[PDB]
C-alpha cells in the first residue's frame, strides 16, 4: 500500500543490527515535572556517526541494486554533507566501497573540509539543479554507484523505522512517539512500524514553524514543499517532505506540532544544562513540541510519552551566538 | 580500622536508594579503540542535582528532636548544591554562607538556597556559618571527610560492580578523596581483585605526592586547575583508606584534562565537567598504557556534568 511495509522495516534490522548501536533511553525527572507527563529519550545522538541515519544509510548500502544487470553497489554517491553524507559515507566503509559527495562549487570551505574528514570524495558541480543532476547521475555511472535519497529512498525509511522496534521493545508502556521532521523518513519508517505492531501508540511529529512544510500539508490534506529555502536553527530538518513520505504521513501519523526558533533553542538548551545530552538544535525540535502549548491538548491518557533525540552533530562553539 | 566500613555504604545505600538515580553505565566504540581496553563509564552526571555528591549529601541528611531544622556549609558549588537538594528532600530550609561575583549570588538563589551573608573573611564565614547553625537548629556537613558522606559516595561501587559483573577497574577523581575512599571501601570489601585507581591533576597532586611519599601531604597552596571540583586535599579521615586500599595514582596535566573533556563532549555527546575529564585523561594517559592487559574492563567514573555553557569558550 506505501513504499514500505512493516517487512521492509524488519529485513532492515536483519541487515543493519551487526553495525549499528542499540542506544539506550534514558529519563529525566525535571522534563517530567516541567511536562506533567513521563518522558523516555530514545539516545539516537550516541548512534554510530553521532545521528539515527546510519540506520538508513547502511540499509540502503546493504539492499539496493545499481542496475538490472549488477546485483551490488560499487560505490555510494549522494547530494548530501551533513549527518547523511556522514552516516552514508561511513556506511560505504564498512561495505569496503567508495563514497562521493555530490558538493556544489558554491557551498561553504567549513563544509569541503568536513566531507573529506569524514572519508567521502568530493565531486563538484554547477550551484545549479542542472548540475547537480548531471555531474551525480555522471558519478553514479562513472562508478557503477547507487545514488542514495536521505528522505525519499525506500530503504532509508525502512532502516529509519527500526528506531521504532527498539522503542517499542524498550518503552513497553509507551503511549506516543514524538519525531522531529525534515524530509520524513525517519517519521515514515516510524509511523509505518507503529501502526504495523500496536496501532494505539500515537506517532507524532515535531516541526520548526519556519519550515512548516509537513504541517501545512498535513493541514491542507495535500504534498505542499516549502515554496523557499528555510531559516532555522533546526538545520537538519530544512528539507520538505517528498511523494514516498507524504501518503504514510498523511494516513498514519496522529498530529504535527510546530514550534518556533526561540522554543527550539529553549529546548535544546534546557536538554544541554539539565539532561547533559549534547544534542543538535535539529534534535530539541521535539523537546520543543512536548513542552509546547498546544501539546497540552493532546489527552492525559497519553501519559508514557519517547521523545526521539536524533542527532548529536553539533559544533559547540556555534552555540555562543545563541 | 578506619573510619568507615562496608557496613556504613551498605546502610548508605539502603537510606538513599529511594532518592537516588541509578546511573546508567555507557560504553563509546571510540574511546576503547583510543585506549585498548574495555572502558565503561558510570554516568554520574546525571545523579540528581548533577553530581554523585547527592549520595553522600543525602546519607549526612537522613543519617544525622533529633531531625536537622535546617542545613549550612562551606562548599557552594557541587556539594551545595547537593546539600540544598538534599534538604529540599527533607523539607527543610538551605543556608549557605555568602561574602557580603554576583553571578553566582544569582546562581546560588536559581537552585533554591537562601543567602545568609558575611563579611569577606576566614574568622567571619566561619562564625557566621556557626553560632546560623545554631539559630535555626541544622548541621554542619563536611564535603570530603564526613563519614556519612564518604560511605555515600561508596554506593557508587556497589552499582558499578553489579552493572559491570567482569570490571577489572574503577577509575576515580580525587579531591578530598571521599568518593575515592568511600569506593575503596566498598571495592576492596566486596571484591578485592578488583583494582581501584585514582586520577588527579598535576596542579593539585597532594594525593599523588602522599601515596608516594607514604604520609599526608595536602597541597601547600589552594591550587590552580581547571578541574574546579578537585582543588580540596586528602584530610585525616580519607588519607589511611587511600593509603592502604588504593592500587595507584595516576597525574595529568592541564592540557589533559582539557582534551579529555572536549574528546568527551564531541565523541560522546556527555557534557561532563571538567572536574569528571580528570578520569577519562588519566586512562588516555602515557602512564595508564602501563597497565597490565589482564586489567581490560575499566569503569570510569563521569563524576559530574555542572559546567557552565558559556564559560567554555574561555577554553
Ligand atoms: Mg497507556
Ligand atoms: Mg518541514
Ligand atoms: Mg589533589
Ligand atoms: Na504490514
Ligand atoms: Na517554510
Ligand atoms: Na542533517
Ligand atoms: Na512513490
Amino acid at each position: 500500500q506505501y513504499d514500505i511495509s512493516f517487512a521492509d522495516v524488519e529485513k532492515a534490522h536483519i541487515n543493519i543490527r551487526d553495525s549499528i548501536h542499540l542506544t539506550p533511553v534514558l529519563t529525566s525527572s525535571i522534563l517530567n515535572q516541567l511536562t506533567g507527563r513521563n518522558l523516555f529519550f530514545k539516545c539516537e545522538l550516541f548512534q554510530k556517526t553521532g545521528s539515527f541515519k546510519i540506520r538508513g544509510a547502511l540499509n540502503a548500502v546493504r539492499s539496493l541494486v545499481p542496475d538490472a544487470l549488477e546485483r551490488k553497489p560499487k560505490a555510494v554517491v549522494t547530494h548530501s554533507s551533513g549527518n547523511h553524507g556522514q552516516a552514508l559515507t561511513y556506511a560505504a566503509k564498512l561495505e569496503g566501497i567508495p563514497a562521493y559527495i555530490v558538493v556544489p562549487q558554491t557551498a561553504p570551505d567549513c563544509k569541503k573540509l568536513a566531507i573529506q574528514a569524514y572519508g567521502a570524495s568530493i565531486v563538484y558541480c554547477e550551484p545549479s539543479d542542472e548540475s547537480r543532476e548531471n555531474v551525480a547521475k555522471r558519478v553514479t555511472e562513472e562508478t557503477e554507484g547507487i545514488m542514495v535519497h536521505p528522505n525519499q529512498e525506500p530503504a532509508v525509511i525502512a532502516g529509519q523505522g527500526t528506531i521504532a522496534l527498539e522503542v517499542l521493545n524498550q518503552v513497553p508502556l509507551v503511549d506516543a512517539l514524538v519525531v522531529p521532521v525534515g524530509g520524513g523518513g525517519m517519521l515514515a519508517g516510524i509511523a509505518i512500524t507503529v501502526k504495523a505492531l500496536k496501532p494505539s501508540v500515537k506517532v507524532y511529529a515535531a516541526e520548526p514553524s519556519n519550515a512548516d512544510d509537513c504541517y501545512q500539508s498535513k493541514l491542507k490534506g495535500k504534498l505542499m514543499p516549502n515554496l523557499y529555502p528555510p531559516e532555522t536553527i533546526a538545520d537538519g530538518v530544512k528539507s520538505s517532505i517528498g511523494l514516498n513520505t507524504w501518503p504514510i504521513i498523511r494516513d498514519l501519523v496522529d498530529d504535527i506540532f510546530t514550534v518556533t526558533e526561540d522554543e527550539i533553542k529553549c529546548a535544546t538548551q534546557l536538554v544541554w544544562e539539565r539532561m547533559k545530552l549534547l544534542i543538535e538544535p535539529t534534535a530539541g525540535v521535539g523537546v520543543a513540541a512536548v513542552l509546547s502549548q498546544h501539546f497540552q491538548t493532546v489527552s492525559p491518557e497519553v501519559k508514557n510519552i519517547c521523545i526521539v533525540l536524533s542527532g548529536g552533530n553539533v559544533d559547540l562553539t556555534s552555540s555562543i551566538t545563541w
